[PDB]
């Protein structure tokens, strides 16, 4: 890609990684990500643990965003924006504005970029020190858009992408992966590992 920056993680000199709970279904489970293909499959509107562990000593003030793109190569160019009636439905709810479908538990001092010169679409939120008990910074992620939303996505996924970095500017832990919500994500996981499994069979 050369119009818009590279998608890779980091990973690097702090080997920091998003760690996502997981559980096998049965029939339907919340939070259900395939490791295989670094994919999540969550419910609309559900709620997405997710982990942020590090191998090195991150900056005590350390600020780590995550930003939503278009991984679908064939619209990339497509930024996803709110739904007119994701707008009209609601106003307020927990400091975040239906015009950002990501949102984040338990925040402190988070920031909604949007800039009016490039209009970009990402929350920051400022480091906290792990605690005696988890040694991981835990953020909680809800997406207020699933790719049903014909009026948002139009069956189209999207990657979100955590970095973490200085005030300097300075990426020491960012990773990205894929979230899918469609009010079935033990259907989704389980289908997509269930019929990925196979992978063709008649043919001709
Ligand atoms: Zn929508």
């Amino acid at each position: 890609s050369s119009s818009v920056p590279s998608q890779k993680t980091y990973q690097g000199s702090y080997g920091f990684r998003l760690g996502f709970l997981h559980s096998g279904t049965a029939k339907s489970v919340t939070c259900t990500y395939s490791p295989a293909l670094n994919k999540m499959f969550c419910q609309l509107a559900k709620t997405c643990p997710v982990q942020l562990w590090v191998d090195s000593t991150p900056p005590p003030g350390t600020r780590v965003r995550a930003m939503a793109i278009y991984k679908q190569s064939q619209h990339m160019t497509e930024v996803v924006r709110r739904c007119p009636h994701h707008e009209r439905c609601s106003d307020s709810d927990g400091l975040a504005p239906p015009q950002h479908l990501i949102r984040v538990e338990g925040n402190l001092r988070v920031e909604y970029l949007d800039d009016r010169n490039t209009f970009r679409h990402s929350v920051v939120v400022p480091y906290e020190p792990p605690e005696v008990g988890s040694d991981c910074t835990t953020i909680h992620y809800n997406y207020m858009c699933n790719s049903s939303c014909m009026g948002g996505m139009n069956r189209r996924p999207i990657l979100t992408i955590i970095t973490l970095e200085d005030s300097s500017g300075n990426l020491l832990g960012r990773n990205s992966f894929e979230v899918r919500v469609c009010a079935c994500p033990g259907r989704d996981r389980r289908t997509e590992e269930e019929n990925l499994r196979k992978k063709g069979e008649p043919h001709h």
